[PDB]
């Protein structure tokens, strides 16, 4: 269930925050203009990159972090004004949120694995609804 | 405490997985005997090697859920029989995870965060004590 995806994407994190946002990037292209230096670069480049592993390493962990905390998949409301205070959050919306756990749904649906698919799509759900409550657009 | 410190290895994962085994190989340089291909490479050389990076970030990644999952610094039976039964384990002894969790309590005290070094003690102590209950030498 939820909990032990936690505890199976924690073990390794760095690959599965990688393929998920690759998977996100490739699904919505728009989105790519939120991280100019990303723009213009295969899949295989991007992961070449030790920023790009970086990056996709402290935002997975945090998520990870704000699921974990979260009670029967709805996630704090501090740990939603967290995310929604956030300096490289200005000019995002809860639609940006939105595709990226449709992305992440999708992905762990594909993968053949035992994810609850069914709690993230929830937890995605109830977390655009408490960014929405802290005050994001 | 204990609690947060885990909150702040995960956010630098990748540095601190590398400093911390660095440290421990360097501080017992028979213990590179277990890893044949470390010879003879400085620590900038061993950062840049494909199998050191992910074998160090899966020790540290599981390292990190084992601790999540104690109860005032005593691991879970569960985790020291997974430990144990690794085939990758097989040849080590106690006395390998004894010798990690020294360097790694100096490290903590060596590097002017507010680590609660006391609990990284005896947790590693209470490991060391399941694994032997668990099956290992
Ligand atoms: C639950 C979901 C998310 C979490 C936990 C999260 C967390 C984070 C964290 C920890 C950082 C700092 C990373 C670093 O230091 O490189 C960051 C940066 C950033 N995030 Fe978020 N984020 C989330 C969702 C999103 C989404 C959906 C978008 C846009 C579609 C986004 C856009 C950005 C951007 C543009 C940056 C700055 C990247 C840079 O300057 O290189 N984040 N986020
Ligand atoms: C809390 C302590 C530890 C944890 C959680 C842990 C966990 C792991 C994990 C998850 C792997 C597989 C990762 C991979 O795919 O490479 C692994 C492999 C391995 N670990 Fe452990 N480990 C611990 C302690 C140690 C110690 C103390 C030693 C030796 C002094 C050691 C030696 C090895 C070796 C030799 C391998 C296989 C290396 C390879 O396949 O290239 N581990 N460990
Ligand atoms: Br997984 C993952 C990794 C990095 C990211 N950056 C913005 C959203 C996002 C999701
Ligand atoms: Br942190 C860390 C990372 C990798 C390791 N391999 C054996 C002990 C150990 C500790």
């Amino acid at each position: 269930g939820f909990k032990q995806d936690i505890a199976t994407l924690r073990g390794d994190l760095r690959t599965y925050a990688q393929d998920i946002f690759l998977a996100f990037l490739n699904k919505y292209p728009d989105e790519k203009r939120n991280f100019k230096n990303y723009v213009g670069k295969s899949d295989q480049e991007l992961k070449s990159m030790a920023k790009f592993g970086d990056h996709t390493e402290k935002v997975f962990n945090l998520m990870m972090e704000v699921a974990d905390r979260a009670t029967d998949c709805v996630p704090l409301a501090s740990d939603a004004s967290t995310l929604v205070q956030m300096k490289q959050h200005s000019g995002l919306t809860t639609g940006n949120f939105e595709k990226l756990f449709v992305a992440l749904v999708e992905y762990m649906r594909a993968s053949g694995q035992s994810f609850d698919s069914q709690s993230w799509d929830r937890f995605g759900k109830n977390l655009v609804s408490a960014l929405s409550s802290a005050g994001m657009k």
